[PDB]
């Protein structure tokens, strides 16, 4: 297996277009890309660490295919992975939710022993609240290709550098 595991849900491709910029980033041998569609949560032990990427849907809920394998993250240790977490989501239109699907997924992932990495500075962004926020900065790398479509590649390109480093790949 390759050492990350990108695991993303989509409803209208566009959190599956940035899994494929952040695949590019790493390099096609470093990243392998699940939709979690198609995934058994069994997947998420062939890999140490782990890239979950989740847009959120109406409202303030996991995307749906995401929503499915939560329940059965349980059947599931995470004991000495690495996490990061990325979404993509409408700051302008869900200014009360915005990000909130990776918020929910870390908590779960990190309460079954996976240790965080990736935080992400709130500069730049204006919403009134999230469920990813984590003493002041997101949980992962917020995206929004809804408004803040042309800040997409740089974000990325400077979180997968920070993420390299805190992986220790
Ligand atoms: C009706 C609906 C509800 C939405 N609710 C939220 C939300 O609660 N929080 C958020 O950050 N974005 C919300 N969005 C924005 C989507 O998450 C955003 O368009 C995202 O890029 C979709 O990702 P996907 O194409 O991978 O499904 C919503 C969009 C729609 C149309
Ligand atoms: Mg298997
Ligand atoms: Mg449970």
């Amino acid at each position: 297996s390759a050492a990350i595991g990108l695991f993303y849900g989509t409803q209208t491709g566009k959190t599956e277009s940035v899994a494929e910029i952040i695949r590019d980033e790493f390099g096609n041998d470093v990243v392998t890309l699940h939709d979690v569609s198609q995934a058994e949560v069994t997947d998420l032990n062939d890999y140490q660490y782990l890239i979950i990427g989740c847009p959120t849907w109406n409202i303030g809920e996991l995307q749906s295919d995401w929503e499915g394998l939560y329940s059965e993250l349980d059947d599931v240790d995470f004991n000495g992975k690495l996490v990061a977490y990325f979404g993509t989501g409408d700051q302008i239109g869900y200014a009360d939710n915005f990000q909130d699907a990776i918020g929910i997924l870390e908590e779960k992932i990190s309460q079954r022993g996976g240790k965080t990495v990736g935080y992400w500075s709130t500069d730049g962004y204006d919403f009134n609240d999230s469920k990813a926020l984590r003493n002041g900065k997101f949980v992962g790398l917020a995206l929004d290709e809804d408004n803040q479509s042309d800040l997409t590649d740089d974000r990325i390109k400077s979180w997968v550098a920070q993420l390299k480093s805190e992986f220790g790949l």
